[PDB]
């Protein structure tokens, strides 16, 4: 049970983290990692316990050596669910102006975590920018090509994520065709939609209303798209909890189903500062300003590698959830509302 020692303190703060999200921006798409948000503030109390309190640790019954080994060995068991998953995830650390990190710091970083630190000689901002941007853009394999662009910090963190996986049941290229997508009450926008049918995971909920699709990558990732019925946002988001999945997770069966689900790609990015509030950057300086960001990109599409029952559909062509774990650890890939995949 070790591997999964992290999970109930990362997912309970997954979902508390996620629901504060989007009830400040309810409108938006939110697409965070928790998994990833939390190695990143970890790594950074390596240097500064208010990060490994806030993170949902409390240190009289865990030491510090235990997170930090315990989170070491959750980076190595997340690089293995990537049999169907390719999940480009890690730190840089750009410093500007004079500024060196200590030796100390630097060491324990490269140490349990896989973070890397980068000295940008540019004053000019547009050209730091830049280099912060070509940076993250060869680490994600071409994919995530901007983070910046907007008030230029001395000491940058970025914690980044790409991630797209392949399907056990992959859509047919073949299949996708231009549908409506249902935003909101007014507007309707077009947007790829991937069409299969067999048998897959289904849940239909009463207590929270809602229908749930799990579909399984290869390896140990898991998706839960979860269509809230209509109106019915607002609840099934405050339903969400390591509980309320568990019980989720419990009841999925397979159901033949004609599955409609958009192909898009999706980023996003998240200020750590919110999480990680007050952080003494001279704790980590060897001896002015601080931009710490998480950001996440999600590509979903067909997923490929290479009965007398009547089929129900279900149609993702309205806002919804989308939840990407890791079955092994127990681990939060991704957290998403999905309200505009055009
Ligand atoms: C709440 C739970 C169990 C107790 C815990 O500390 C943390 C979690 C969060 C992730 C959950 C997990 C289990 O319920 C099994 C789940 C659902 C997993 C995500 C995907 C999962 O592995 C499955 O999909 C199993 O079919």
């Amino acid at each position: 049970n070790s591997h999964r020692g992290l999970a109930p303190t990362n997912v309970d703060f997954a979902f508390n983290l996620y629901q504060r999200l989007v009830a400040l921006n309810p409108d938006k798409n939110t697409l965070i990692s928790p998994v990833s948000i939390s190695m990143a503030l970890a790594m950074v109390s390596l240097g500064s316990t208010q990060s490994l309190q806030s993170l949902g640790f409390n240190l009289t019954e865990t030491s510090e050596a235990e997170i930090h080994q315990s989170f070491q060995y959750l980076n190595y068991l997340l690089k293995q669910s990537d049999t169907g998953l390719e999940m480009n995830m890690g730190n840089a650390m750009f410093l500007l102006q004079k500024l060196k990190l200590k030796d100390s710091f630097l060491a324990d970083v490269k140490q349990y975590y896989e973070s890397e630190a980068l000295a940008i000689d540019f004053e000019d901002w547009t050209k730091a920018s830049q280099q912060i941007n070509q940076h993250v853009k060869d680490k994600t394999q071409g994919k995530i090509e901007h983070v910046f662009s907007d008030s230029p910090a001395s000491f940058i963190l970025v914690n980044y994520i790409f991630l797209r996986g392949i399907w056990e049941l992959p859509f047919s290229p073949e299949n996708t065709r231009e549908e409506d997508f249902y935003v909101n009450e007014t507007s309707t926008v077009k947007v790829p939609m991937m069409v299969q049918s067999g048998s897959i995971g289904y849940f239909r909920d009463s207590v929270f209303p809602c229908q749930l699709i799990q579909m399984d990558y290869v390896g140990n990732g898991t998706a839960f798209f979860i269509l809230p019925d209509q109106g019915q946002m607002d609840t099934v988001i405050a339903a969400l909890s390591r509980d309320t999945i568990d019980r989720w997770g419990k009841l999925m069966t397979p159901r033949q189903v004609n599955l409609y689900i958009p192909k898009f790609s999706m980023s996003d990015t998240y200020d750590l500062k919110d999480v990680l509030e007050d952080l003494n950057i001279k704790d980590l300086l060897t001896n002015l300003t601080l931009t710490m960001v998480h950001k996440a990109m999600l590509q979903l599409d067909e997923g490929n590698v290479l009965l007398r029952s009547e089929p129900l559909d279900i149609k993702f062509n309205k806002p919804f959830i989308l939840l990407l774990f890791d079955k092994f650890t127990w681990s939060s890939l991704m957290m998403s509302q999905v309200v505009n995949p055009a």
